[PDB]
């Protein structure tokens, strides 16, 4: 007679949501098989006092009941003070920690904040190595990127960014061209620890938004030097090994790095309008340069497909688009060449942003978060990976983020997150006819969102690829 | 051919459930209709340093989706010491807030700190005026009750409990039994204000937990004054009007107190094998003592069916059961008998014990919950009230808490919440064949939930009659 939740949930396979929490101060992970929350955790109870827990990443697991690890970042500062919420708190904590934490199969557990132990604080993109030996954060405030170690949480290198505008004026300091220094980062402290924890190297007081390249340039983004900032996001995996690229918003351009040998190798021009890449001068053995005649327009990045043959730069506001390249030369970055445009008559305004996505397990489908600002309903393009088409789109709900996908390729699960002071929730798609299936309850702010892998394959589908 | 989780939300209605999520910091509204939340907040975000956010009622509104305005409180001090939680914190903030916060159909407003404006802190439960003009909260720290006004946020009426043993050991003090004094308790400072925020007035430095009357005997809860403690619960509401009920745990009694003439008129004894009530005798205009000679057993909750026919109070531990009075006299409950116990051979154990219940609009059935210790399954006893017998029992998971029923009498939701560190979720249970059709994710540590009310009849099968 009545309709029982468990058969909406025995469709979905026994997989493990993990989400963070934002403003909430909170992450917790969400038995797909049974409705219920697994556990959670208060990042108060452990002496935070700006548990803005942004991004996050979990290790593949043989089994992600009986134990899984993985790492949430949070921001801090003046970060509080640019949502809807009307906050109050006197002397905020500077945020950019790097949570380690495992879940035993009962609990959460707070490993270790892995800022205090390398000294190097990073409050955006977080992402594991494919070949789960480590993780990546990117930060775009104070435009740093590193890799760590998974079991020392040392970093294995770490890149600075800077921009030089050919026009010193923040209305013009993108539109006009300049040129963005790449610089190898060395630590300062005994043991080889970093002095960049908390606030330390922020050049602006907040991360941008989504559209916040207008606001810099309007002069409404506070800061020490907002003439110099890239708004880097983001470090991502190639899935093949060797190669990690970082994204740079403000320029609207990738750097591909050698991993190993701890060098850039490649330039990648993110707008309608540029060439594949742009030319990387070295300068010296610890810093290059590449130069930019115009900032077309801001950027995201994306990331790879899970064979690596494809990756993918979000074009954002003066362009809303996806860029394709062929990578398909995993011998060589300075090859990889433009080969599709994503583009759509309903992505000609301002907004939507193609936002953050996901691939199917055979590379022939992404699944892509559109973003607008309220009131516009935010929801899910569907994208043919081979033809670089729009399927279809639809419309879900305020705030769209992230998305992950079930490892046997099966149910789409995103991330609407109310501004930080609204409607938000879980959404459930099934890839096989793009239906969407609906909504479960989630009182958080999530910018993120993962389900725990089993095995290095599932990664390439996870946050490692893409964010 | 997939089944979508959207039809099992169309079945359940028009309801908004609401709850506090204790060591999460957060409060959430909920949208039965559609799996959305529809708000959320975190507490931190206003500079709460000990945001454990306790019980809460709801206001009804003619349209929760357009506005409804609850109230939520807090505890802090040692309280954040008694989960399984490592918390780091070791000089939390005092907590006893009493916050009053709107739904506006987009966004909670935190609207402001009722403990501030009055001047009385109170950190257990939380209920609504049957007129829902005004709210009530007790606490077991300070033993103190209170009658609030909604507009002004002012003590209509406190109260002030006391225990004198006449045993002075804490081995023997409530067992070998005692007098307890009600005592009227006055603003001491300008403008009609108590002085009472925070952790003043405590004789205890934590509520006491499930068994925790054992803890207390045995010198193992800290304070000033556990010698002289009672344990107010809550201060619950005959639907009826006129009369409201406090619940003291450690002396097993409950004290019926005439709201409008500011006066105590009769004291219920708890446990099996009492009479139904003891001696209120009179010392002064603001004094009263009762004289109990023993107490056989700690009890609990307390509340009214929805015609106010039946007084219900829960004994726990020494005995688990429920004790029923014939409330059918309105005009005076010194006539108040006992004409029912509900007792089961399951219930031998010190546990489960039984902290909470919903009636259905009808009065014909119970819905109780049936809490253990990790990790005993918890769940729901189903209760036959016009023949006062255990119909069913179901098991669900860890650390059940509260109970609401939606007001066509349809479904039942209940808290899950994991003792503050494993898991949680909100279950779902109809009336009609007693059957669980199962559980929603909720990352939160609930110590209460609510249903929004539309009507002052609603009420009567919300947290005003009972907890
Ligand atoms: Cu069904
Ligand atoms: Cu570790
Ligand atoms: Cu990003
Ligand atoms: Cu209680
Ligand atoms: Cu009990
Ligand atoms: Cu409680």
């Amino acid at each position: 007679k009545y309709v029982k939740v468990q058969d909406f949930y025995d469709q979905l396979g026994k997989y493990v949501l993990v989400a963070p929490g934002k403003f909430s101060g909170t992450v917790a992970a969400t038995d797909l098989s049974t409705g219920w929350t697994m556990a959670w955790l208060a990042a108060w109870n452990y002496g935070d006092t700006c548990p803005i827990m942004h991004h996050m990443a979990a290790f593949p697991s043989p089994d992600p009941y009986k134990e899984f690890e993985f790492v949430v970042n949070t921001q801090g500062g003046k970060n509080l003070f640019i949502y809807g919420v009307p906050v109050t708190v006197e002397d905020p904590g500077e945020g950019m920690k790097i949570y380690r934490i495992k879940y035993d199969g009962t609990r959460m557990n707070l490993q270790r904040d892995a800022a205090e132990v390398s000294g190097l604080g990073l409050g955006v993109h977080v992402t594991i190595t494919p070949e789960a030996d480590g993780y990546a954060v990117g930060d775009g405030q104070k435009d740093i990127c590193a890799e760590f170690d998974r079991e020392t949480d040392m970093v294995r290198y770490a890149w600075a960014f800077d921009w030089d505008p050919n026009v010193k004026d923040l209305k013009r300091a993108w539109l006009d061209g300049g040129t963005m220094t790449i610089k190898r980062l060395k630590p300062t402290l005994p043991g080889g620890r970093y002095d960049l924890q908390g606030s330390k190297g922020n050049k602006i007081d907040w991360e941008l938004v989504p559209g916040g390249e207008l606001a810099i340039e309007d002069g409404k983004v506070s800061g020490d030097r907002p003439l110099h900032s890239v708004a880097n996001d983001a470090l991502v995996f190639d899935p093949r090994g060797k190669w990690a690229v970082a994204s740079m918003r403000l320029p609207g351009v990738c750097v591909v790095f050698d991993r190993e040998n701890q060098v850039p190798v490649a330039v990648l021009a993110g707008p309608k309008g540029t060439p594949s890449q742009f030319q990387l001068v070295k300068v010296d053995d610890d810093t290059w340069t590449v130069d930019i005649p115009e900032v077309i327009s801001a950027g995201h990045q994306a990331g790879f497909s899970p064979d690596g043959q494809s990756f993918l730069f979000m074009n954002s506001l003066r362009q809303n688009n996806i860029m394709v390249w062929d990578s398909s030369n995993h011998d060589d970055p300075t090859t990889w060449e433009k080969k599709a445009v994503v583009e759509s008559p309903d992505w000609r305004g301002a907004y939507p942003n193609t936002f953050h996505m996901v691939f199917t397990p055979d590379a022939k489908k992404i699944y892509v978060t559109m973003w607008w600002p309220s009131p516009t309903p935010n929801g899910i393009a569907v994208i043919d990976a081979v033809n670089w088409e729009v399927l279809k789109e639809v419309d879900l709900g305020p705030d769209m983020h992230t998305l992950a996908i079930t490892y046997d390729g099966k149910f789409v699960v995103g991330t609407l997150s109310g501004y930080q002071n609204t409607a938000s929730a879980i959404v459930v798609m099934e890839t096989e006819t793009d239906e969407v299936l609906g909504f479960l309850p989630s009182p958080m702010g999530h910018h993120d969102n993962v389900i725990v892998p089993r095995t290095l394959e599932d990664l390439r589908i996870s946050r490692s690829t893409t964010t």
